[PDB]
């Protein structure tokens, strides 16, 4: 039913007032008809009624109630992006002195905003291979008060295993708020808070918006944790426009129909580039073999349409402009998540230097593709064009 | 020329492509046609060549050079709304340990951005009468990082004397960083950084927008304190959408226009309102006898339609009703800035409360309006028929 | 290569200056800066220089180039809705003393328009059965100069044997202009310039926006039409803002892979109702025995989610109240071609009155449907429980 | 009260729904919750109630109720721009076999639509000078059915007497329908309701908007002819999309501060050219002496910023483009009415040719001017070193 539930999920008549969609309320003044009318906005200030703009509008009052929905949460707080929502999110559970154990292939703005923003407040940041596990309950300090998850990892892929992490962190650190950028799987492939999860973060940028032309994060939390992130995020004024939230509203009706092509298309293409004459490895959490698969069969719906592989060689300079400089359909952007396929390169190194207390355990070139809804025969004639630009 | 520069401020054709004002680009990816452009792109990242829609588009650039211009600054930080621009503004400047000295007449929000984020983050907050000019130098600690001011204050509309305390802080700290709260100046009736501020923060929510209808906080800095707030600002992930942006840089265009009718209209409000038997004080920048009114008066180019009176009694709960309730063209609602008039209360020990370290002087309910663009005789008449209702 | 091209049809550098998608141009006035370039923009004023905003922005061009892509053709007029397309696209090719002839099917806005609007003009408008294939021939008077079809029909569903209508009007009035309402086909699934049609209209209201949430119309002309058309609906101030070009755009970008999910379920519905008791006739395209399924199965691409049956009986007021008021999915409301399911009803006698010179061949009430993207099995249900409601 | 009435007109809670503008509702499909509901609205699908969006939205709703309100009206009908507005609003009133008197210094679209659409269609049009007054009666034939007036004048500005053409027509043809374009007044500088014409045409893309950024038009009509408006356009599929709409509402909150800054300084700008000894004369409404100038002061209640002036000689193309390319603060380009100031060159024999059966009585370069929002001495710096460039 969750495709029912993507094309309903906060469509009642007091947000559309009669048309299919939430209308768009833009505004900062919301206008009290009478003193009591002002006392009991001000009491519902976080409960959905208009009382401000900074707390939102019918247009954000919807698309809150659908992600609660979907994701089964107690409230959602919405952000400018979703380095945004990492940001302050985190920032919103931690006080000088608390240490954050985040994985180590948490996407960088997520550390960077740990190395250079939280440490200068007096918070530490350990780290952790994705694969851990069990093992993450030795990890666990006693001033541990958040563990952050990334699964898949950015860019490498890896999976973890949520429930064997989870249960581990539980039984050392019950209270312990732990929390996901559940991105890659548009927090509808993979139910975070169903896993003991505490929060559940995404870039809504990415499928949720669906077509690379609106920015905004999303932080759904259970009950336990919602009324701190509610509070101290806007404490922090943290909002989306109406507009966005409107076509992040918009982009949940087409995610499903979406993801399904995205999931179609990318494992064919994971397929072909594991056959490869030219491929070492490739980093597709639904390929067998790939670093946590078993859990993603397991734990996961489906997939998305974002991966990685390494190819057999490190290319040269000359040798990566003439593969990236001449592709037809793939481009070069960073971002993802929407109708068109992408394409970046990373050296192994400069993976390495984004992976802390960690080294690679790859030489080649690292290719990330992200698979649109191009045909997919034609987007494996390009990527075709390009091996034969560096064999 | 203000008005000329208003009109013209980021309207260049790199950014119009032949329409009057900025394209809208819409954006997250943003496209590299090769490994050199990429590598181009990534170093002026923050010089604006288009690299990722977190740093911005062709529309936040025209904003961004517009801001610039028009508040003599280096670099020009954008945010989702006024709150975040104080408050990611503060934080990209603080560490553990740290002291931020801050106007007791502060908005309320940024104080509890003070007291409730960065207490427990080991950042302390102290407080300061807005009169207290030179004497500032006296409460300056070794530690102090930060000196925060809002001129005319929050509510009680006092306005410092910029020059005296801007000499002090520079005697003792140089170092210091200097910000300003110009909300109510909309960054253009006090050149902040001509007088020796650090960094000229709005909400641009209210006189830039000018409609009530967007929100987005604004931060101008000078060239010592640009690269830091930028980049700090970008690991927080704050941003603004590309069309609130947009609106913004179109209401520059009127903003001339309507400010001096704004200035016309409350200071003939507040001079009928200082002869009226039921007026114990105003408070309005413009009129002889507030608050600060002298530095006003020499410092500013102008007012806004922004200011409060104090009534000469302390209303009931059933008058307070009587009297708001009722009006025909006065509304009651949370921000200002806009078309439109508006009026809210406050009982004295209500603003005693957001007054830290501080007592008020007051004994009568206070009254805050917004004066907007309605024929002022009308806006008379309906103050005229609030007094008549609570005399 | 149809999911290619619909990715990428309109996407030049020229228009998306380093985004994904076109930027939004927003313009009345556009900027010549010397006058050699308003001499040059003005000869080109349609060949996609900017002159006017009422001729169109980059914006509007980027639609334009993808419209002429996707349906073949020489150009595409833009205009506020589907009816605006065909009144204004029916009337840039008639004057005093011609004579229409349009299918008793037609949508009855267009109907609307030829017996209100042309009949007080001098132009005379006569009717064909939509099944009539060759024997068109015998209705083309010497003053015929428009031959309207539509195919499938409006609520009826009735599929045209366009080839024999064509090569009928070729061989009696060769110089005659032959349109088409390609709505139900979205211009992409019957390549009505293919098939010597001289013009496709389309309501991009329906489908190509997909989501219910922006109208717009669209005539795409071949070489011999296109500048008539264009020039004459230019002075009937025919056009479109540039943000519903961009969101139309926008909708291209998932259209295959939306239209593929309509098609699926909308047929495995209508064979279930093929088969149900309750069920007089179902008429889908799609599906073996609808009236012109042949012609759809030789001639088409592909289905959309349209479609309509009738019931075993006439529904009283009463019935027609327990049966649509209590659909959980289903919404009643005019349109199609979003996300979202909905259904209408009309009794045979107002079918019949706007079926000109022609009856009515059943006479139980007729359901049209609108299938979305919801789960089809959930719809199912949805329908199943209807009918126990009114068995 | 003109400032309270623009602020407030169109803004019920109703269409609000608790901001201070109205909320955006974009919409085709309207959805009905019960067949009663849906038996209602189509009743009343042309009297405000939901029903289509062809026939509008909330949004739409508002902006016809504050149009409506400020003109005096029974009705508005919404166009995609003022081009539409015109050509739908004759065609409206027309049939084969009618006769249109129009002032010969109407638009030139508006001209052009008469001469090549109408012409066509069985409907003849024929021509009267703008200072023509009460000898109007002489040219109305027994066909005449619409009398159709622009006041000032395109280009050349001449203000007709409606008072002796409305009377004139009343004796000789009370039941013509009498129409204006009302654009230069933005409706509210001139009452046309008031002074016995049936409908008040605007290109709200003008001045209503504001800001060059949108285009639409509005016809305002009596209770006599609302219905066949309405009507009428709406089976030509005319309608603006709730965007637009909700700007143009937006734009009348500001007008009244715009107009009055528009008057102020166009005024100032013409008495300057009116003494200079390279002009040979002025065509401003307002300025004493200008054709019709006496009916402008008795009948108008302000100025906008649209004039024009003639020069000492007919420019040649070297020295056209010596003075128009060289301007720092007048740019070039259509349109009129935003916040900037432009600039056209129109030659004598160009305006001849676009005067039906009349001739212009000056031999010089006609310059147009709009007069911006920029400070006025700016402005008259930068036409100093235009004149000084041919002098
Ligand atoms: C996994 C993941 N989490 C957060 C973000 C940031 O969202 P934004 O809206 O851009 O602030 C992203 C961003 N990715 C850009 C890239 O991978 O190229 C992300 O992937
Ligand atoms: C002086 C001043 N500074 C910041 C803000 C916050 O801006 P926002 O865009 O709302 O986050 C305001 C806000 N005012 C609301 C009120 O005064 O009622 C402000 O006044
Ligand atoms: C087949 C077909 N052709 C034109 C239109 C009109 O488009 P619009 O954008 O609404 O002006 C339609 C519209 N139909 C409404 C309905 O079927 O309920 C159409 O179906
Ligand atoms: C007086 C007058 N009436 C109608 C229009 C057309 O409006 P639009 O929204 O542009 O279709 C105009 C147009 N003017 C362009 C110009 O004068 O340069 C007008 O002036």
């Amino acid at each position: 039913h969750l495709d029912t539930a993507l094309v309903n999920a906060g469509r009642r008549k007091k947000y559309t007032q009669g048309s299919v969609n939430s209308v768009i309320q833009r505004a900062s003044s919301l206008v009290f008809d009478t003193v009591e009318a002002k006392k009991h906005a001000t009491r519902n200030r976080a409960k959905g009624e208009l009382f401000y703009g900074r707390r939102g509008t019918l247009t954000h009052f919807s698309l809150q109630e659908a992600m609660c929905e979907l994701e089964g949460g107690a409230g959602c707080a919405l952000f400018p992006c979703g380095a945004a929502a990492v940001a302050n999110t985190i920032l919103a559970f931690v006080e000088q002195g608390d240490h954050v154990l985040m994985t180590n292939t948490a996407y960088e703005p997520s550390q960077d905003f740990c190395t250079k923003i939280l440490a200068k407040l007096g918070v530490t940041t350990g780290w952790f291979d994705p694969l851990i596990g069990a093992d993450i309950a030795n990890l666990i300090q006693p001033n541990t008060k958040v563990v952050f998850l990334e699964s898949p990892g950015s860019i490498t892929m890896e999976v973890h295993d949520v429930p064997a992490i989870v249960a581990a962190v539980r039984r050392v650190a019950p209270e312990a708020i732990i929390m996901i950028d559940n991105t890659w799987a548009a927090g509808v492939l993979f139910k975070a808070l169903d896993f003991g999860i505490d929060i559940s973060i995404q870039a809504a940028t990415k499928y949720l918006i669906g077509h690379s032309d609106g920015m905004i994060g999303t932080a759904v939390a259970n009950a336990r944790c919602w009324e701190q992130l509610c509070e101290n995020a806007y404490l922090m004024g943290q909002m989306i426009d109406a507009d966005t939230a409107y076509m992040t509203s918009r982009g949940l009706r087409t995610l499903g129909v979406r993801l399904r092509q995205h999931h179609e298309s990318s494992l064919r293409v994971a397929e072909w580039l594991a056959q490869h004459p030219q491929v070492a490895r490739v980093n597709h959490p639904a390929l067998p073999g790939s670093k946590g698969h078993e859990f993603w069969k397991r734990d996961f719906s489906g997939s998305s349409g974002l991966f990685s592989f390494v190819l057999n060689k490190r290319l040269t300079d000359a040798e990566l402009a003439a593969y990236l400089d001449n592709f037809s359909l793939f481009s070069m952007a960073y971002s993802w998540g929407g109708f068109e396929s992408l394409i970046l390169a990373n050296q192994p190194e400069h993976i390495a230097a984004i992976r802390p207390e960690a080294e690679v355990d790859f030489s080649g070139t690292l290719i990330r593709l992200h698979i649109g809804l191009e045909n997919v025969d034609d987007l494996l004639a390009d990527l075709a064009a390009g091996f034969a630009r560096i064999v």
